């Protein structure tokens, strides 16, 4: 087995979780410790289904940019026994683009799904379903629903959380390492 398959499979193994909320199925990225991240619109409550059990959520923090605008990411802190593997190092310090990116989706309905989204490029601003959102990025792939949360990865870097699509294009909320400190 080669480099990027091993990395993307290691994430599937250790960090990417199948979850469910009143809104439906999403892919959760567990980043370190008891800290996970989901799309904002996933609308996590006081509890969240994580694969085989309902997990208590202690804290939920919806992220806004300096101008108080939506980033589309919620940092959830979980009442879970054991720490997530630390992958903060894999996350760039500032939002980065990539070439030949891979969308990693893990969901009850689409488990361990690998989607070749291609080059990822700055989009900057997206409006989805009425909410104005910053620090987004774009890939030219027809991304379907139930693929939100999916993890954008290139070459051992973890660069976005999927949040949107128009049927010809996908957009993710880019990841910054400061978010998870
Ligand atoms: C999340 O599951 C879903 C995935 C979309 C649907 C088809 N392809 C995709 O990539 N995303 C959405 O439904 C978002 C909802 C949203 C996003 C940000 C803030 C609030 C709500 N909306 C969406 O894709 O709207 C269509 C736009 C005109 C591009």
């Amino acid at each position: 087995m080669g480099p990027s398959l091993d990395f993307a499979l290691s994430l599937l193994r250790r960090n990417v979780r199948q979850v469910q909320t009143d809104q439906g199925h999403f892919t959760m990225l567990g980043v370190r410790d008891r800290l996970a991240v989901l799309p904002r619109h996933s609308q996590p409550g006081k509890t969240i289904w994580i694969e085989h059990k309902l997990v208590n959520i202690l804290d939920a923090v919806e992220l806004v940019d300096e101008q108080g605008v939506n980033l589309e990411l919620t940092l959830i802190t979980l009442d879970t026994n054991e720490k997530f593997r630390d992958i903060t190092k894999f996350i760039p310090e500032n939002i980065s683009t990539a070439s030949d990116a891979t969308l990693v989706i893990n969901t009850e309905h689409m488990p361990s799904m690998f989607v070749p989204v291609g080059d990822v490029v700055q989009y900057g601003f997206l409006n989805l379903s009425g909410k104005p959102t910053h620090r987004t990025m774009m890939y030219n792939f027809p991304t379907k629903a139930g693929q939100c949360g999916g993890v954008v990865t290139s070459v051992g870097k973890v660069i976005g959380i999927h949040i949107g699509g128009n049927g010809r294009q996908g957009f993710c909320a880019g990841l910054k390492r400061s978010y998870f400190a």
